[PDB]
């Protein structure tokens, strides 16, 4: 029985070791997503076409609005898979939280501050704003980070439902995006591997898959791409 003491203590300073993680997540704000909310080329959410929108979501997570922050049995089976397929699982919300404090180092350590971070936001932050946290700030094809910030640089249209200036966004241009979250740098927007043209597919029929798309728009989004 002693034994089944020990576990205890183990547990319980895995326990506060996790504590002290907690101590640490103090350090950094919530505020930027405000400022970068302020950039050289922004946008908003509730002003873009849904299925741009469902263009990510339905990639990085296909039900978003419904988790408060976190998939925990996907996210599981994400890291349960990552070793098992190497090939989500954390949805939207973390990646900005990563993107936004710590880009250049990974660790678990890092992976648990993180989620204390991810309490912090859907708390201070609308389940649309946070989305577009998001695609103002990742890394795209080349040295652009917003999602409007490439969508000049390669498709030269617009991802804003009003925009009368760039070309409306397309549907066969936007998996390609979701592709580029972390298609760089192996994968190329200008030019393309033959499993690099595999996924966009796979992303695109997610969009149809939970209907961010109907049928008609992904044919022709399944044409124009294959020529």
């Amino acid at each position: 029985r002693i034994l089944l003491k020990i576990l205890l203590t183990i547990l319980i300073i895995i326990a506060l070791f996790i504590g002290i993680m907690y101590f640490l997540s103090t350090r950094d704000n919530v505020d930027e997503l405000r400022k970068i909310e302020n950039k050289s080329s922004f946008v908003s959410a509730d002003n873009m076409p849904e299925y741009v929108k469902g263009a990510f979501i339905s990639m990085e997570d296909e039900r978003f609005y419904n988790h408060h922050g976190f998939d925990l049995k996907g996210t599981t089976r994400a890291l349960f898979s990552t070793i098992s397929d190497r090939d989500g699982g954390s949805t939207i919300t973390q990646q900005v939280v990563k993107n936004y404090f710590y880009d250049n180092d990974r660790s678990f350590t890092r992976k648990v501050k993180e989620l204390f971070v991810a309490h912090r936001v859907e708390k201070q932050y609308n389940k649309n704003e946070i989305l577009s946290f998001y695609l103002n700030n990742i890394y795209f094809g080349d040295n652009q980070y917003t999602l409007e910030g490439a969508a000049n640089h390669y498709f030269g249209t617009t991802v804003n439902k009003n925009s009368t200036t760039m070309s409306h966004i397309t549907v066969l241009q936007s998996a390609i995006l979701a592709s580029k979250v972390n298609a760089p740098s192996v994968y190329n927007i200008n030019n393309m591997s033959e499993n690099f043209t595999q996924r966009v597919s796979t992303n695109l029929e997610k969009m149809k898959q939970q209907n961010y798309i109907n049928e008609t728009q992904y044919q022709q989004a399944m044409s124009q791409l294959n020529r």
